[PDB]
RNA sequence: GCCCGGAUGGUGGAAUCGGUAGACACAAGGGAUUAAAUCCCUCGGCGCGCGCUGUGCGGGUUCAAGUCCCGCUCCGGGUACCA
């Protein structure tokens, strides 16, 4: 052991070490208890960022903890390959995505090998290899086949001069982020799996899962949007065909005053021929967005259609009026509004002059004042007819009935949670194994040519995708004919939502899982990912697990015990407009920054000179450019540093603004701990440690040594507070630094709490307490050690501290025995002078103590 | 807009079940060795071995509120084709 710390001469070596013993590849060892540690698999967008480093960070403490404590870890690693970014990466950079995505890989893998993460490398995946998405492809047939997949037509962002699809992300400021001209909607059709189908399920499930956080369960409870309402079918005058609403409020149903229909309705398209105002507001109509933003902040703008809706219960003409923010897309395309109980309808109705009718009272059984908003609230119903005076309950359920026995209502359950989308019109995806033969009908690809694979040597014009542009490559033959597979792809959520079963058995060519490997392995014990996830990936992940349940492939009814979210590492984006219209992102490492009184950033501009347009703090990721790479610290301080600082500087479920201020305060740490190790055992073996025989000033430090690794194992093992399990670390460090350590007893407890500390740290810097275990003589490997577990006998205390308020203001702070009673607590209270200036010239009104904790005379 | 979070010294954060506000660190200033590195001292505000005040803003509950309740501002995540 040298005196300095030098990381370049460990980690390097240490890794290697690793590597050659094959530590962390593991089998399905039926002696040993399993624990699967999963993080979620990044996309190889080219570096790391300080992202990256904060999930498998914690990854890997979780990781190395539940090995200490003699379990069996999976922690596998794996690359989610396919994307949108590799498509203008690689037109821009003159390659293919394929060639383009491997050298991501490549580069990533060895910055992820020098963090010192301790995965099972043997594991190792890539999505967009065709060993990887043959089983995706050929489990989307067996899907086909029980029914849980069909086709309609849906709204892309198209552009009409290229004849390309866009992403959300791809449209910008409303224009294109290529060139200036409008981007529209276009109704294409398009494969979707019925996740409704399972909505209940994935429902009525959340309350089993009592280890994942509840604003994750919240978030997807909000997502599906169960509602129990009723389905009402109105008859138009001189138009032959019904229009169909959906309300989960019938009993406010005589407030009704008009219909709302989509600008792609049938009815609104018939009505456009003789109105050519109307006409004009359909075509204007192509200009919305597909994304629920901007949606829900325009402007609410409609036209009358002039056709008049019959209420079937009064029998009153009604306009059916043609708006921007009702879809045919989803739903029925068509509405009912009551404007005097919907705030939406009321700000609607407003605008454009149409009847505001009162129908539910006000709590009191007042007539409700709808002169400034609507009343939302239920109530009894007047203005009703033969409904007057029933409550909400019994006026759904009245309204129900007559509608349902007239023919023209049926209660119905409804979901917020549309169906999944799985096509998308790119090259760089597994495509979709359907088939369309030369007589007109669909069916999936056969088995005998599964997989369907992508071509990776391909060039790229950016606009057209080389399997739609070639049409060689459509071509094969079914059923003895001649078909034309699809040129479409998946959307890449597909690959993401059963990697975590496929890690369990990589290499196995018989099938999609071998289920004696997976039923090992599965349920995941901890899942860790970052909040973005909440909603969409975390729910096609249970989704995909209970349909392979369903398969009879897996045995758990959810993929997942334990889930943690981490908060987003966000830093400072810019960019500049360009010479037509493109965005272009600059990183914060190369704007030169002006700030305010408050901090907030008032003036940027670029090294060139752009005037830099500043969005904010947001997460860090390749698309805005303000990802900050570990590469360069990990050169300079050591991965050690740079896991500890990450994990010290926020608790993990935390959001944090990324700064560089704080590594130094962990770089320190680590050579102040290297020092105490080197100067103990410069001076030799110890004696045994006498534990009846220490003096007071070692008993009280070996009760602050146990009391540590009891506080470090909560934080760690229940709260997955990493940064106040370091802050205990820490604290105990600087007492031990102010401990004599001349006489073998004092020596002797050096060693047991060195000892420890070395194997509380190695989660989180393993590389040097891998080396320190070795000094201090430890047994074996650190990797393999016990995580060392506290004394009661060591931890018990003899006194406690209580607070002294006068009306609940602290006054003084007291040391009494633990077994003090209130009594001997007032009178030693009373002995502070500081409490007795308080308490002279007023009565003691009440007193409050909490046993050992506070006392609180409540005077006056 | 809608759903979910968050805000504590110059800075990141601690306070685990409503009971000590600022643990543990960073930055800054001062001193000690001799520039680096190391080690001490000081460090919420306003006026002292004291007093008041102080956890984004406005109210309220309580013996006691960073924490609970009612109303807000700002900032982040998702909003179904970024992953
Ligand atoms: C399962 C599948 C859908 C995952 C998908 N392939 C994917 O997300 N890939 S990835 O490379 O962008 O990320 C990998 C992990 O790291 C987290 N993360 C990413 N950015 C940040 C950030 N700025 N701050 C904090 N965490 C971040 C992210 O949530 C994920 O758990
Ligand atoms: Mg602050
Ligand atoms: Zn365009």
């Amino acid at each position: 052991m040298q005196e300095q710390y030098r990381p370049e001469e460990i980690e390097s070596k240490v890794q290697l070490h690793w590597d050659e013993k094959r530590t962390f590849e593991v089998t399905e060892d039926e002696s040993k208890e399993k624990y699967y540690c999963l993080s979620m698999l990044p996309y190889p967008s080219g570096r790391l960022h300080m992202g990256h480093v904060r999930n498998y960070t914690i990854g890997d403490v979780i990781a190395r903890y539940q090995r200490m404590l003699g379990k069996n870890v999976l922690q596998p690693i794996g690359w989610d390959a396919f994307g949108l970014p590799a498509e203008g990466a690689a037109v821009k950079n003159n390659t293919a995505p394929a060639p383009w995505t491997y050298d991501n890989i490549a580069y990533m893998k060895n910055q992820l090998k020098m963090l010192g993460f301790g995965y099972d490398w043997s594991r190792e995946l890539a999505t967009c290899t065709p060993e990887y998405y043959r089983w995706e492809q050929k489990f989307f047939t067996e899907l086909y086949k029980k029914g849980l997949v069909y086709k309609k037509t849906s709204a892309v962002n198209w552009c009409p001069n290229d004849q390309t699809v866009l992403a959300n992300e791809q449209v910008i400021d409303g224009c294109c982020w290529r060139c200036d001209t409008k981007v529209e909607r276009k109704e294409i059709p398009q494969w979707f799996i019925k996740i409704t189908a399972y909505a209940d399920e994935l429902l009525n499930d959340l309350d089993k899962l009592d280890h994942w956080p509840d604003t994750v369960k919240t978030m997807q409870r909000n997502w599906i949007g169960r509602s129990e309402g009723v389905e009402i079918t109105f008859n138009v005058n001189d138009y032959d065909n019904t229009l169909t609403v959906y309300t989960t409020r019938p009993d406010a149903f005589m407030g009704c005053t008009y219909l709302a229909v989509a600008a792609g309705h049938p009815l609104a398209q018939k009505a456009a021929e003789n109105n050519p105002e109307l006409a004009a507001f359909i075509d204007e109509c192509r200009n919305t967005k597909v994304a629920e933003a901007e949606m829900a902040t325009m402007e609410k703008k409609g036209v009358d259609t002039g056709f008049k809706a019959v209420h079937p219960l009064t029998g009153e003409e009604i306009p059916v009026w043609a708006a921007n923010f009702v879809l045919m897309e989803y739903g029925t395309g068509a509405v009912m509004a009551v404007p005097g109980h919907d705030q939406r309808d009321y700000e609607f109705a407003s605008k454009y002059g149409l009847n505001i009718k009162p129908v539910i009272l006000a709590a009191d059984g007042s007539e409700p004042d709808l002169s400034q908003q609507a009343l939302t609230e239920k109530g009894v119903l007047f203005n009703s007819g033969e409904f007057n005076g029933l409550d909400h309950e019994a006026a759904f359920n009245a309204i129900a009935d007559k509608l349902t026995a007239m023919g023209v209502g049926e209660r119905k359950v409804n979901y917020r949670l549309r169906d999944w989308g799985v096509s998308r019109q790119r090259y760089w995806g597994a495509p979709i194994p359907m088939v369309t033969l030369e007589d007109g009908t669909v069916m999936p690809t056969p088995d005998d040519q599964l997989p369907v694979i992508l071509p990776e040597d391909v060039v790229m014009d950016g606009i057209t995708s080389p399997i739609k542009a070639d049409p060689e490559w459509a071509k094969t033959t079914v059923n003895g004919m001649p078909a034309l597979r699809e040129t479409d792809t998946f959307d890449t959520f597909m690959e993401s939502s059963w990697y975590y079963a496929r890690y369990t058995c990589p290499q196995y060519k018989e099938g999609m899982l071998d289920s004696e490997a997976a039923n090992y392995w599965l349920p995941v014990d901890i899942y860790i990912g970052g909040i973005e996830h909440a909603i969409m990936h975390l729910l096609y992940f249970r989704f995909f697990h209970k349909l392979m349940r369903d398969a009879g492939m897996v045995n758990s009814d959810e993929p997942a015990k334990q889930l943690l979210c981490q908060g987003m590492v966000l830093a400072d984006a810019f960019y500049y407009v360009g010479e037509n219209g493109e965005r272009n992102w600059v990183s914060p490492v190369d704007a030169i920054v002006e700030r305010d009184e408050k901090g907030r950033i008032v003036k940027a501009k670029d090294a060139a000179g752009h005037e830099l347009v500043y969005t904010g703090m947001s997460k860090m990721s390749k698309s805005k450019n303000n990802g900050i790479d570990p590469q360069v610290m990990v050169e300079r301080y050591g991965a050690d540093t740079v896991r500890l600082f990450m994990m010290f500087a926020s608790p993990a479920d935390m959001t944090l603004e990324w700064q560089e201020s704080g590594v130094e305060g962990a770089n320190r740490f680590l050579k102040r701990v290297w020092k105490l190790v080197y100067e103990h055992t410069a001076k030799g073996d110890v004696a045994a440690l006498n534990v009846d025989a220490l003096t007071e000033n070692q008993k009280a430090l070996r009760r602050d040594v146990h009391k540590t690794i009891a506080k470090v194992t909560d934080d760690i093992g229940r709260r997955q507070t990493f940064n106040t399990a370091i802050a205990a670390i820490m604290e105990l460090m600087n007492k031990l630094a102010k401990a004599p350590t001349d006489g073998e007893q004092d020596r002797a407890l050096m060693q047991e709490a060195l000892l420890a500390v070395v194997r509380m740290l190695n989660p989180f810097t393993p590389h040097i307490c891998f080396t320190l275990w070795q000094e201090l003589k430890g047994e074996g490997d650190i990797d393999n050690a016990p995580w060392p577990v506290a004394d009661e006998k060591a931890m018990v205390e003899d006194s406690t501290l209580v607070v002294v308020q006068v009306n609940g203001k602290v006054r003084a702070k007291i040391t009494v025995p633990v077994d003090a009673t209130e009594e001997q607590v007032r009178e030693r209270a009373g002995q502070e002078h500081l409490v007795a200036k308080y308490l002279d010239g007023v009565t003691v009104r009440k007193v409050i103590y909490v046993p050992g904790k506070l006392l609180n005379l409540v005077v006056g």
